[PDB]
């Protein structure tokens, strides 16, 4: 036995928030080696809720040097005497062992590992745990592959694994290729599946779209917007449309009414967080209600798309992180949606990339608004390029259904406003400006005045 509860509450991936833990106990312990245990740990709260975490424990008969305090779980008596329990994901040999189980498509008790057909795993490469802030734990093997081990685990089909598999197996080149994964059952053999981790090809020497965009939007004296990042935005549009096309073919398309009631509920909630919104709520609602009964085509989509979710390798843009929007339940995250909502996500991201500069400057540094003008011009140029690149692949310009597109942009801006009002008041002018602009964009498109 180990004092799991005392250890887990200090971990950055632990989501207990401000809650009292009743118990933290292993639901399932699966030996991998004589000194390596896979553990499904159930944390029970006072309201009776249970949240399950995945832990891999490396046992040692004496203090091992390389483990930090955060990787030290506890101590316990075993058959040969005292043992120390370490978080095995920080052990190179243990991480390699997991990768080997994936490589072999091994089954260990109720744990099912699978290597994607034809995939090669870098079993020789040095494993190093990612230092990047996240809710899971990732081990990078050399420059070749990333093993992501999920911390909080839940029942059902994992959309990140699911959609990456579809895309990779269809030969889509705009993903970091899924190389393998592993899972178990929720309540023993014969019950709901539970995804545990994934292995993906590591995109070495890549840049995040957000970093490239902000660099472009910060270039001094760039009053005449350049063509280089527009070229990149066009290529990114190609990539997003390509991903959408593969997903549409594999997982189908259908039609639904535009979700007026859903976006209205989000508006009502947002207006409680951002009082600034009440002055615009009537106008937003009118635009949404004009779409009542509008049929929209939906399909499986990325679901949380922005410039932080795309990587530029030396050869291509890749889309990563298909888990869906962080706050939604799994069934909702696997629902089809409009591809235009993904497009809207990128357009919002361009807006923030350009205007972050302005909210960080003092008023006196842009008294005549010329940097603001440049930001607007940069967003317009790159948004147009992105949409054109999308159109080149889709064979249909997202701006054609401009009313639906603008409504999704508006819904995102309303959500952003509520967020900034709560967490970052100085950023609130960004979505508020967007709302006024998009209100006009949407009004124009509803009258079919858009180009
Ligand atoms: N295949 C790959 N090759 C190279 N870098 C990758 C990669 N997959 C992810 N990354 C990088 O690793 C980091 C983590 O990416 P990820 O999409 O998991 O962030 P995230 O913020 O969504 C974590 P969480 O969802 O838990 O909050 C990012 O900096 C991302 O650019
Ligand atoms: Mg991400
Ligand atoms: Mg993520």
């Amino acid at each position: 036995t180990l004092a799991f509860g005392d250890w887990i509450v200090h971990r950055r991936w632990y989501a207990g928030r401000s809650r009292e833990l009743v118990s933290a106990e292993p639901a399932v312990v699966t030996p991998l080696r004589d000194d390596l245990d896979h553990i499904l740990l159930d944390v029970t709260y006072t309201d009776g809720t249970v949240e399950r975490y995945q832990l891999v424990v490396r046992w040692a008969d004496s203090p091992v040097a390389g483990f930090g305090e955060a990787a030290t779980i506890g101590t316990a008596l075993g058959p040969q005497g005292e043992r120390i329990a370490y978080d095995a994901l920080f052990d190179p040999d243990a991480a390699r062992h997991l990768l080997r189980l994936v490589d072999a498509s091994a089954t260990v008790a109720d744990l099912r590992f699978t290597r994607e057909p034809g995939a090669t795993l870098p079993l020789y490469a040095p494993p190093k745990v990612s230092s990047a802030e996240q809710s899971n734990t990732s081990v990078i093997f050399g420059k070749d592959a990333m093993l992501k081990v999920f911390r909080r685990v839940t029942p059902g089909i994992n959309p990140d694994i699911e959609l990456n598999r579809v895309l990779a197996q269809a030969g889509n080149r705009h993903v970091a290729r899924l190389l393998g994964s592993f899972e178990t059952s929720w309540a023993g053999p014969g019950t709901d599946r539970c995804a545990l981790g994934m292995v993906t090809a590591f995109a070495a020497n890549s840049a995040e779209g957000w970093d490239m965009a902000t660099a472009s939007a910060r270039e001094m004296f760039a009053d005449v917007v350049g063509s280089d990042f527009a070229d990149e935005s066009y290529r990114l549009g190609n990539a997003v449309a390509s991903v959408h096309a593969t997903l549409a073919e594999a997982l189908g398309t259908s039609t639904e009414p535009f979700p007026v009631d859903t976006v209205l509920a989000r508006l009502q909630s947002a207006a409680r967080s951002a009082p600034e919104l009440a002055g615009r709520a009537a106008a937003v609602e009118e635009r949404y209600r004009r779409l009542d009964g509008r049929a929209i085509t939906v399909q499986r989509v990325h679901g949380d798309l922005h410039l932080g979710q795309v990587l530029r390798t030396p050869d291509d843009w890749l889309l990563i992180d298909f888990e869906g929007e962080p706050g939604q339940p799994l069934d909702e995250r696997r629902r089809p949606d409009s591809p235009l909502r993904d497009v809207a996500g990128v357009l919002r991201s361009f807006e923030y990339a350009a205007y972050q500069k302005l909210v960080e400057l003092a008023p006196e540094q842009d008294a005549d608004g010329r940097l603001a003008d440049r930001a607007r011009n940069w967003v317009d140029r790159n948004s147009a390029a992105f949409c054109a690149g999308y159109a080149a692949v889709a064979g249909d310009d997202p701006r054609r259904d401009g009313d639906v597109l603008a409504a999704y942009e508006l819904d995102k801006a309303v959500y952003e406003a509520a967020y900034e009002a709560r967490f970052r008041p100085s950023w609130l002018p960004i979505p508020m400006r967007s709302i006024d602009r998009i209100l006009g964009k949407l009004a124009a498109a509803l009258e079919h005045h858009h180009h």
